């Protein structure tokens, strides 16, 4: 029987119209022990709002048990800990598992937006580039859009520990180069806690 | 518990350097290429750790024409087996273009210069910087990212002082690759 802790989305923490949940996964539930039983706690004080969903029995013949938790965000935007305790009469111990933010002090994102060189005009596609760098925690959000509406087009790198102990990441977002030099402008948000409104956004087109 | 491990790119696409397969788990290791065994191994011993267990590694040097065309490395321990290859496919080409630093990013001191390769496969890769022809120690590569037509994409970035970049030195980004004519190309960059 092993436990899996899962943190909330960065977006859903970031804006107060969404709900970020804690989740507290439990595989491997044999058929002879099959009852589990969540407590939960925040910073070691135990909380009784969760929601257990009924266990679902997996084609390798073991049950997998699920219990949610809903987080204030800021409580997690200031690192209030998640401590998921699994019990089941298998187990010699109950399992705990405690999940938080990372530690420190929040830094804010340089969103440098960056267009295609010289060699790329080659081919008929064009990456536009959207560099995002000293910021810390890892936890971020990027998307790109046009005139309005999201592109779909892109893909985003994983968040890279720099030498000043901040993160950096790149968002590149593919076109037409037809798209480019009707001089469309092409624009990068960025969501994370140490923007304002938990937001930005930089903008990008040929001149 | 074993955990077999690929060579180091550099190590499989220049001559000089030497490639090895590392095998991490009384152990015994035998090794194969290709189901055909081989001798050539060595059990380096031995490293008890910080939880009162052991960590036994064993590590095989490999051709690098052997590796490059894809043959499989088994690593047989003895108390489990293990196998490891190169990513089948056809290398393709990486695509290196050098970006310099944005019109906002001059307010501060220093600077990103970026270095985005893309279009390469296998994902197995390396990315140094250098200027005048010597070493450069302040940048950062990110891990090589799969895109829609299955070939992989990184960016590699530089900072340095803006005294440099106003001052014209030219910065280059060196990256190698099996695909690349003599497993090498370079890109440099400056103001202007
Ligand atoms: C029997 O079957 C079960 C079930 O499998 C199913 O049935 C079988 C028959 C097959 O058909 C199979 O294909 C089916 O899927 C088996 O159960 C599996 O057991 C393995 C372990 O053996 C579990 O593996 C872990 O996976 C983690 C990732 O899990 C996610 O990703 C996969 C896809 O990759 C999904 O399938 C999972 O469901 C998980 O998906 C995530 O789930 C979250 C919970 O809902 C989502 O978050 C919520 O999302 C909602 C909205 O959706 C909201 O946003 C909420 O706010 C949010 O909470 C989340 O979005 C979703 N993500 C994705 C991408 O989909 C791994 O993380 C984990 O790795 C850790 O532990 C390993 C040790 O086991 C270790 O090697 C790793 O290195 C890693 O260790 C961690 O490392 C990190 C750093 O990277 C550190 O930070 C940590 O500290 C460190 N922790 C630890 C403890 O070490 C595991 O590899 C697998 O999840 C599980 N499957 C399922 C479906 O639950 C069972 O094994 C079978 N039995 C046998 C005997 O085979
Ligand atoms: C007691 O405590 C010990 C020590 O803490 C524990 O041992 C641990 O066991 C874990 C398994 O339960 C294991 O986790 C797996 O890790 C592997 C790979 O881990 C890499 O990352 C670590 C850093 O994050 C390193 O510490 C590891 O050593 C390993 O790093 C790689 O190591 C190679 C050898 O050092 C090296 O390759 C060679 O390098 C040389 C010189 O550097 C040459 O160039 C040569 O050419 C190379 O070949 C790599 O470069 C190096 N890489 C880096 C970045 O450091 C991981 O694959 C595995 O993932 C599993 O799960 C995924 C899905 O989740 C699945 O797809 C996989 O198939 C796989 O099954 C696990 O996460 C720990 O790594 C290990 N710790 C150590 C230090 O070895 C145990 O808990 C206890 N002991 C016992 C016996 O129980």
């Amino acid at each position: 029987p092993s436990v899996f802790l899962f943190p909330p989305k960065p977006k859903d923490t970031l804006m107060i119209s969404r709900t970020p949940e804690v989740t507290c996964v439990v595989v491997d539930v044999s058929h002879e022990d099959p009852e589990v039983k969540f407590n939960w706690y925040v910073d070691g004080v135990e909380v009784h709002n969760a929601k257990t969903k009924p266990r679902e029995e997996q084609y390798n013949s073991t049950y997998r048990v699920v219990s949610v938790l809903t987080v204030l965000h800021q409580d997690w935007l200031n690192g209030k800990e998640y401590k998921c305790k699994v019990s089941n009469k298998a187990l010699p111990a109950p399992i705990e598992k405690t999940i938080s933010k990372a530690k420190g002090q929040p830094r804010e994102p340089q969103v440098y937006t960056l267009p295609p060189c010289r060699d790329e005009l080659t081919k008929n596609q064009v990456s536009l580039w959207c560099l995002v760098k000293g910021f810390y925690p890892s936890d971020i959000a990027v998307e790109w859009e046009s005139n309005g509406q999201p592109e779909n087009n892109y893909k985003t790198t994983p968040p890279v520990l720099d030498s000043d102990g901040s993160f950096f990441l790149y968002s590149a977002l593919t076109v037409d180069k037809s798209r480019w030099q009707q001089g469309n402008v092409f624009s990068c948000s960025v969501m994370h806690e140490a923007l304002h409104n938990h937001y930005t956004q930089k903008s990008l087109s040929l001149s």
